[PDB]
């Protein structure tokens, strides 16, 4: 997909999270997030189209999307627990990896 | 290991984990599945042979090995976690990611 | 974070585990570990700068870090379940990655 469509699959996911109730919403949305941030690894951000496909810039874009992935995983992992509100505030942490990123190269 | 030897471990341990009996075996060919497709990741494959190493086919190309290793791990749960049964069939499902990146540059 | 400062969270961290009393503290130690070895793949280290980005050694040396996060990853499991000895044994030999790392790139 997109990288658009790709960020319109994480944000909602992640309004999901927060509004969510029971264990089973938040494990489903974060499959979901993981899928779209391993699929936005794939695409060149507008503002990266004048670099080097292997420029130290879309390094940096490709790596924050192993960060998301693996902050995803813990919260999916809680969420599998049971822990709902340790999943959600874990998922509350995932947003300065959205800004950071989104700061860089939006 | 180079590419085909990768490929050799990701297909011997999916019929040893379709063929399995008990946790360990699933659970030792899991993670010889993600140790094959992290290695695989630094190849080149002959279709791409030529192309340049950070050309976006090759980045789909180490992407899907992240994908690949994202769904080994659910896998791996499901097996350190008791369910052999719900293991084997996730790692069935792992052909669609196989097939889906053979489509492209097998 | 500079790659050199990472490199010395994964040292310092490592050397937490191996003092830890409780799993605790080789929890908070290994996702330590796990935030530096992301960061550092972003990095360009000083054996490959006069080397192509796009060089199969610059591959090499950012898939060797995915592997060192995904041995992370099995270590902070078992500290997550309370496996102290075990999640401290699985940190230890880590020692295997960092070194071969360090044969080709150091
Ligand atoms: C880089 C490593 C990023 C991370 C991590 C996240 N996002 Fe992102 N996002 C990124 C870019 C480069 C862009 C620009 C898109 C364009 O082509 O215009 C975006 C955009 C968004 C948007 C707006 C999409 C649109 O409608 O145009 C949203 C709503 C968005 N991003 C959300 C989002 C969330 C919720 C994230 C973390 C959970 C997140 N992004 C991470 C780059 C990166
Ligand atoms: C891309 C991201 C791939 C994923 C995911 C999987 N495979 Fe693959 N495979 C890929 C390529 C480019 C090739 C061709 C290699 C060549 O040198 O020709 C292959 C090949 C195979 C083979 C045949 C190997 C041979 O000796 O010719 C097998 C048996 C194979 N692949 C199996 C396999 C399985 C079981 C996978 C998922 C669990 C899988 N592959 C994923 C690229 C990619
Ligand atoms: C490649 C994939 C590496 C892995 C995995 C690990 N290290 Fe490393 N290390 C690497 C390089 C290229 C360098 C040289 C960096 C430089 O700028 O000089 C290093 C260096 C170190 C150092 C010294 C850092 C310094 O102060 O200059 C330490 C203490 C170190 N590495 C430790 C370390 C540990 C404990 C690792 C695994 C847990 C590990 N490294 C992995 C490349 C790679
Ligand atoms: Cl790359
Ligand atoms: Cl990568
Ligand atoms: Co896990
Ligand atoms: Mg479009
Ligand atoms: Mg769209
Ligand atoms: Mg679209
Ligand atoms: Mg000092
Ligand atoms: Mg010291
Ligand atoms: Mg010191």
């Amino acid at each position: 997909a997109d990288l658009e469509d790709n960020m319109e699959t994480l944000n909602d996911n992640l309004k999901v999270i927060e509004k969510a109730d029971n264990a089973a919403q938040v494990k489903d949305a974060l499959k979901k997030m993981r899928k779209a941030a391993l699929d936005a690894k794939k695409a060149t951000p507008p503002k990266l189209e004048d670099k080097s496909p292997a420029s130290p810039e879309m390094i940096d874009f490709r790596v924050g999307f192993d960060e998301l992935a693996w902050e995803i995983h813990d919260a999916a992992h809680l969420a599998k627990e049971g822990k709902v509100k340790e999943a959600q505030a874990a998922a509350e942490q995932l947003k300065t990896t959205c800004n950071a990123c989104h700061q860089k190269y939006r």
